[PDB]
């Protein structure tokens, strides 16, 4: 009987435009907080529930502004004695980058649950009530403390860390190559791991201290066979201050641009980041080009969306290659 | 005593440039074709070989000339009634889109095997030579042929059309979501699974009816939240042909670009192929963006890279969207 | 708008006996087939449908009694003109053992689906409907003819050799190596692999030829470090024709039992078949133990439970230790 | 250049016995600790070794006294000065066993490390090596303590309590469902989780306090469908003090056997504990059965080989079904 305060931002649990048979129409905008909350109402055993509609956004159209304005509201949210634990009803698509974010920016102690739905709340077989319930038991959770920020899908407890969408029609949908912390069944939480790297009260960043409505241009580049140097070209001319490199294999990039991006760092002074678009294990600094003669970034395990995140965070606070390539290191 | 070839196109395996400790240093350019099959000797107890040196290139900065001239290179060998077989040597980082495209383009029914390593010739514990044995043992299988193009990496049979590139230290850094064909153990196959797709015989295709050194431009966007449409307009007015869109999720499309990517297409000409992220499930058409309502296609199951070369190869044929769409179902 | 018969056995979707809330209660007996057909009612749009209450057990309780009389009713059922496909409710425990039984026995090209439930109907986001419907949609497929027998769980359509049940709370319970053969979306079935192996209308073994009420004993002694004989001796004291040993590793013997093992076969005549206790590669035959030698079998990739009834029916035609080998490679 | 000691128990690596060629022919007993430390001989640029040939067993093998043996010396082993960290070369078969063991009754902060191999030291392509040397890394690291015991295989560092062999003829056969602890690539160690259980300085048991040459009588009992009573009754009658249910499912027993599971229980005074078949996820209590109203354990997590081995020293310390239940909970 802790007050969670279940904070809406749209996603296709709490909102469902089409399908009373099965998944693919995943279609948002649709079900507010309370339409939600009144929905699940078994939710209510678990704790003193709150709803707030902190925006009303499909996933996948988050940028900047909805990313520092909904961890601002996490943040005023969770400094207050009586909220207990906050869960965030989200898109799936880009779930994995708002509990990155606030995994980092945040510096609270309390848990902070992102959840969601791969089926529209209205196809036969809907996930999302066991799964907002479920993350409600943990919100309330009394040791669920410490965690970091966690997603909770398919009665799993996912770190924010490493959590990510690697399969796409079916309810379990969020993997990750670390693992989960634990899972959540029949309303209790069972504990396994735990990370071993920075977040929440120990983390460099802080929304507190970040008052833009915006974070330094940081954009990713997709590796691939016969590539161009058009895209980074495109983003240096507009004011990127760093490219994420979605290399081929481990952080690869083409002897056809290094001369390119290379000067793209040396000249234009562009940040480059070297990540890959293989899901597991991590890109190793100076293994597949030298960083260290270029001046670049190793982005260890972080895919390219969190790397992303990670550099827009990183450049708030220096320019130097050496600190940042420490934070990859740490996060 | 088949006489299969061996041909090789560098990579870690045939060159290794550092490391006679560890994987890491993945520094090719280095070791000939013979200097290979004067290694691993016991490839001789299988059958007859023969190397040929196609190219001496790194597997990340292959491009469309290195494709073009390795696909009818090993056309001319495999139409010859002495070539029972042919081995590939291949650098582990775009292995998959040689595989997919000569999978493609190449009509027969010989054995077409793509091996590789991801451990430097000098590495301990290095996996190239039981992997060149083995890749050795198949293509001079009697019972390897339309099985398509395949992969052999780790013992396991991969067929070329969904294996990728899923780890990234590990000897075993080759998955597939449908699985492997098979396994190959102490020389010989083991089956279990036939693909469903049209491959070599059966495909629309052919580098005999390809005439260029380049096929029409085909250009991969990456999705993430805060995206910029400078990308897509610098790709357009470098006069590409196709975007296949690393949609976030089932092949999402931000809002804020749909206005955008729909005029690149509507007035400029360009094709959009929506793709995924997401490394497995597929990209249902009319699901997360209405395609025929927009005139774009899905490309089902195909990650960015492979969907990148069904297209450029599609467009070499039509430019109307539901035979291109017809593909991206079938192969 | 074909007619596909359901066949209720029991399990935990046509039976939820505790709760409304998560999946552990996992207590059926409780809801014969028309009270099913009557909760998902959605499925009369897919085809016309007929439900048939074959038995009323919990999965993990099926003995030979039953398995021989579902595959009778089910061999009975798929011989009319009338019956197009049909689909088995199931506890998912024992789901994989009925299927790899008519797998082999049934002769019919129809479409065989075991579809079943990881939550009581009644928890919130129970999977059942979503899978009785899906499962229906396929067995009313036009195009599910001679994939063998298949499961569908959590949109995935398993082949029925292969598939077992990998993880224990989750919707996403069962798995394969060598993978499902395609995907159920949004009542469209996708394939991409299709089995190498011999099933239904291709299979030595038939119902039809079977007349007990029960199939030549056949008993599994599981493996680890510091065993007894004591099991052995137990069943061939019993009476059992064949022990599938589940052995550590590669199908290993401790060196204490092999020769108490091989007593058992060379004095009492028992059968040995080496199994594992790892659920993915396969037992190489002569590998870990000469079967040659001592007159053993190689279990190739079949669980124990699973090489337990292969053996049970390979019995039922020859004692010869090579032809039965040799079915366990073909199947 | 810390004193890492190898201690030499068998196995494949410390031992091939046929093939230059692969894998399969896993036949140990063969090549003794110094034969070993000298064939890696790069393994002294990391430390100081010095190897001890404890046993020279084959894995599957392995009873309570060599179990007991193996402890007592990595135990004596342990306690020194000058014993920075140790390395235990083992057959891959019940590796998971021994680490398991060692976990729970070894009182040290210092890095205890399980390595083997699953090709033989002769097979093209030998794994051994780079796992020797990075075994060794890492037993040598400074950073390497309080981790619990570790296995080292195909790069990765795993822990104890939940490491299994899940594969079978594949370099990387090693698994676990909550994860590696992290991975050792080119000397270096990289974290990620750690354990939320009780290993080595915090944990009941020691091999110090267990003075036998043998635990009591802990013996595992095989679910599938068509099972006898004849396996419990046959080890009721050998006098083993519980026995491990691997249950079909999440625990599951039999209606048939209840009746007779139960007396065995009541009457006989023998343990029973519920584990399962199914690799991932955990028995849950009270679920599938009512542990309370029959005096059993639910294993939670612990595969029926392990499992084993908790209650066999759970049973040194207690007959209280509830505070061994306990123990399942907690390691």
């Amino acid at each position: 009987k802790n007050n969670v305060v279940i904070v809406a931002t749209g996603g296709t649990i709490a909102g469902a435009g089409a399908s009373s048979t099965n998944s693919a129409t995943y279609s948002a905008a649709k079900v507010p907080v309370d339409a939600l909350i009144k929905a699940v109402p078994q939710v209510n055993d678990l704790a003193n529930i709150t709803g707030i509609q902190a925006l009303q956004v499909a996933s996948e159209s988050i940028t900047d502004k909805e990313l520092l304005s909904l961890a601002r509201q996490v943040n005023d949210l969770v400094k207050k004695p009586s909220v207990n634990g906050v869960v965030i009803t989200h898109g799936t698509d880009t779930m994995e980058e708002t509990a990155f974010f606030l995994n980092l920016v945040v510096h609270t102690d309390k848990p902070i649950v992102l959840v969601g739905s791969m089926r529209p709340s209205t196809a036969l077989s809907a996930d999302g009530p066991l799964n907002l319930y479920s993350a409600v038991a943990l919100a309330s959770s009394n040791e669920a403390k410490n965690k970091g920020v966690m997603v909770l899908m398919n009665d799993s407890i996912f770190a924010a860390r490493d959590v990510t969408k690697g399969i796409n029609i079916h309810t379990h949908a969020f993997v990750s190559q670390w693992g989960a912390l634990g899972t959540l069944v029949e309303g209790k939480p069972y504990w396994f791991r735990s990370s071993v790297k920075k977040h929440t009260n120990n983390s460099e960043f802080n929304i507190e201290k970040i008052q833009g409505d915006a974070l330094p241009g940081v954009q990713i580049v997709y590796g691939s066979d016969n590539m161009m140097p058009d895209a980074y070209q495109a983003f240096a001319k507009a004011g990127v201050k760093a490219i994420i490199h979605a290399g081929t294999g481990n952080g690869s990039m083409a002897n056809y641009l290094v001369p390119e991006v290379r000067k793209l760092h040396d000249e234009q002074g562009l940040q480059i980041v070297r990540s890959s678009r293989v899901a597991q294990g991590f890109v190793l600094r100076n293994a597949e080009q030298p960083d260290d003669k270029y001046g670049w970034i190793a982005a260890h395990d972080l895919n390219p969306q969190k790397a992303r995140l990670l550099m827009a965070l990183a450049l708030t606070k220096t320019n130097d290659a050496k600190e940042i390539q420490n934070m990859f290191w740490n996060y």
